[PDB]
């Protein structure tokens, strides 16, 4: 849930999912549209893609279990939704670290009529 995936943001980045992943371009927060506008924003449309393929899951809602070994992220055993969801945001909480020197503050409440386009899953 949005819980797991906040806590899982905030220990990889040292930011807080809400300001900083909330508004972010595209595909941070929202839905989505458009092209991404960067690397972290592309981490966000991935993540987007990766619950899509769980129509019958529930991930903002769905509780799942996470441990760290040594700074690695485990996703511990549940239901298999609760696995598969933890997967997507475990990918995305990696991504974001991964891009965190391109993370860009003017992307930061981006209006939507700036995300033109199409990008399929
Ligand atoms: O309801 C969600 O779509 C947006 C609010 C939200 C809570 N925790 C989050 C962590 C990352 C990105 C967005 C969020």
């Amino acid at each position: 849930s949005l819980l797991e995936f906040g806590k899982m943001i905030l220990e990889e980045t040292g930011k807080l999912a809400i300001p900083s992943y909330s508004s972010y371009g595209c595909y941070c927060g929202w839905g989505g549209k458009g092209t991404p506008k960067d690397a972290t924003d592309r981490c966000c449309f991935v993540h987007d893609c990766c619950y899509g393929n769980l129509p019958d899951c529930n991930p903002k809602s769905d509780r799942y279990k996470y441990k760290r070994v040594n700074g690695a992220i485990v996703c511990e055993k549940g239901t298999s939704c609760e696995n598969r969801i933890c997967e997507c945001d475990k990918a995305a909480a990696i991504c974001f670290r991964q891009n965190l020197n391109t993370y860009s503050k003017k992307y930061m409440l981006y209006p939507d009529f700036l995300c033109k386009g199409e990008l399929k899953c």
